[PDB]
DNA sequence: TGAAAGTACTTGAGCTTAGACA
RNA sequence: AAAGACCAGGC
DNA sequence: CTCAAGTACTTACGCCTGGTCATT
């Protein structure tokens, strides 16, 4: 879903056509970062899953896309403006997936994070509670 | 992705005739 | 906290 | 005007425990 489906969905959306000047919006490519928490002061910092549970936070990662804005002014010169890393929302991250902060960590690393090495993961942390999607 | 059934409504159809006596 | 929904579970 | 043949309502166990969530 993260690697393929999101990119396919954003690229398959029809471009925004507006109109007289014309405006075109195109979404180039998605970007996922590690799950980070934006505090009251706005300073980002990685969110560990245990901190998400205890503080009733949402273990999610921000989503950034590249947006190119094209204006047609009828003067034969269309000005295209590209925006990098445009934040459009946060996607909850399944625990121990590829994009989770627990990915690839050894038993000692997980213990240092107060996470059970035997915990299989595969569930989302929404508002502190642990949610599992059923097929 | 796959009730089931009973009841209260409508709506259409649609059918030889002749006058005298009777 | 109030009733609403949803979910899981016991017999 | 008046008979059979189509379209609408109306309902499907008994409790009991709890946890979560959005509105208020």
């Amino acid at each position: 879903f993260i690697q393929m489906s999101v990119q396919r969905i954003v690229e398959d959306a029809p471009p925004i056509d507006l109109q007289p000047p014309r405006y075109l919006l195109k979404f180039e490519q998605i970007y996922l970062s590690k799950p980070t928490h934006w505090e009251r002061d706005g300073a980002p910092s990685p969110m560990m899953p245990n901190e998400a549970r205890l503080r009733n936070l949402t273990y999610s990662a921000p989503l950034y896309v590249d947006i190119t804005k094209t204006v047609i002014k009828e003067g034969e010169e269309q000005l295209q403006t590209q925006h990098q890393k445009t934040f459009i929302g946060k996607i909850p991250i399944m625990l121990r997936s590829t994009y989770c902060l627990l990915n690839g960590l050894t038993d000692r690393d997980l213990c240092e994070l107060n996470e059970c090495p035997l915990d299989p993961g595969g569930y989302f942390i929404i508002n502190g509670s642990e949610k599992v999607l059923i097929a």
